[PDB]
């Protein structure tokens, strides 16, 4: 399914990469120079998928603020749903805060956007989350 092989989370609404920083903040940026933005995404139960970083050993998490920040432990708000939306894009959700319909989106000045702040039909929750890191030498198990 996965094999080394990391992705960005795409904000089409303004283009930009979600970032986490060891100072427990998280932004946007189009910078793939950035190293940290490569975000290592994972599937734990079904329709739900983690996002942590691999540089400093963060979990994506959206606090009650709506804003997203890294939890020092794992906790179900580190853990989120996503789905296929329409327009080929995908979606984000906090568990914790799945109720509360908290989608992870930036703003165009490459901003996080409030969980509280979103809704369907914004171009902030359509996420695509692009290919980063290139590793040769790709085999697979054989039976």
């Amino acid at each position: 399914m996965n094999y080394k092989k990391p992705k960005l989370l795409y904000c089409s609404n303004g283009g930009h990469f979600l970032r986490i920083l060891p100072d427990g903040t998280v932004d946007g940026t189009r910078d793939r120079s950035d190293q940290h933005i490569q975000l290592q995404l994972s599937a734990e139960s079904v329709g739900e998928v983690y996002i942590k970083s691999t540089e400093t050993g963060q979990y994506l998490a959206m606090d009650t603020d709506g804003l997203l920040y890294g939890s020092q432990t794992p906790n179900e708000e580190c853990l989120f749903l996503e789905r296929l939306e329409e327009n080929h894009y995908n979606t984000y959700i906090s568990k914790k805060h799945a109720e509360k319909n908290w989608f992870v989106g930036l703003k165009k000045n490459g901003s996080c956007k409030r969980g509280p702040r979103t809704h369907y039909g914004q171009k902030a929750i359509l996420f695509l989350p692009l290919p980063v890191s290139s590793d040769l030498e790709h085999h697979h198990h054989h039976h």
